[PDB]
Formats: structure tokens, sequence, C-alpha cells
């Protein structure tokens, strides 16, 4: 359902600010 | 409801932010 | 109640993040 | 719980937002 | 539940995201 489905974006999208944020790190 | 739209809220501005750090990257890489 | 509020705070504070973060996107333009 | 994982993320936020704002001062 | 682990997980990837922020700052002060 719709309460469902906007916590498992909410999930995907931490994922991907996560992976950016380490790639952001691993260069400085 | 406001739950409901509070939380509709929250992945609108996650994904703002996420796509605000891959300009952020992108600059760097 | 202490749920909706928590919601909300998470909500207003992932706000300020998103706005940090474009400050400092904009300085790196 | 459900309340309790609430409560640590938003704490967690408030880390992030704090983090942040250090970060851009050093820009600014 | 599904509910339950779903903000188990944004936690998890919340205290990730503190993490770097953190190595990020350690860097530029």
């Amino acid at each position: 359902g719709e309460i469902a489905q906007t916590l498992k974006e909410q999930a995907k999208t931490l994922k991907e600010i996560a992976w950016t944020l380490k790639e952001i790190a691993q260069t400085l």
C-alpha cells in the first residue's frame, strides 16, 4: 500500500545518498 | 491525511538531497 | 501526538539538510 | 520498537544537519 | 514485520550517512 511504498522509496533514496557521500569522501 | 503527507514530503526532500549530492559528486569526479 | 510530531521533526531536519547541501553545491558550481 | 527507531532516526538526522552546517561554514 | 524492518534499515543507512559526513568534515576542519 501507499505507506509501505513510501517507506520503501525513502529507504532506497537513503541508500543512494549514502553511496554518493561515500564517493565524495573517497576523493577527499 | 497528515501522516501520509508527512511521509510523502520526507520522500520528496530525500530525492532533492540525493540529486544535489549527485551534482556535488559530479564536479569532484 | 508523539509519533506524528517525530515524523514532522524528521521532515523539518531533512529540509535543513537539503538547504545546506544546496548552499554547498552553489559554491562549487 | 517503532517509537524508538523513529527517535533514533530523528537524532541521527540532527547530527547529519549539524555536520553539514560545519562543512558549509568552512566553504562560505 | 515489513514496516518495522524498513524503519530499522533507514536508521542504519542514516548512521552510515552521519559517519561519512563526519569524515568529510574532518578533512576540511
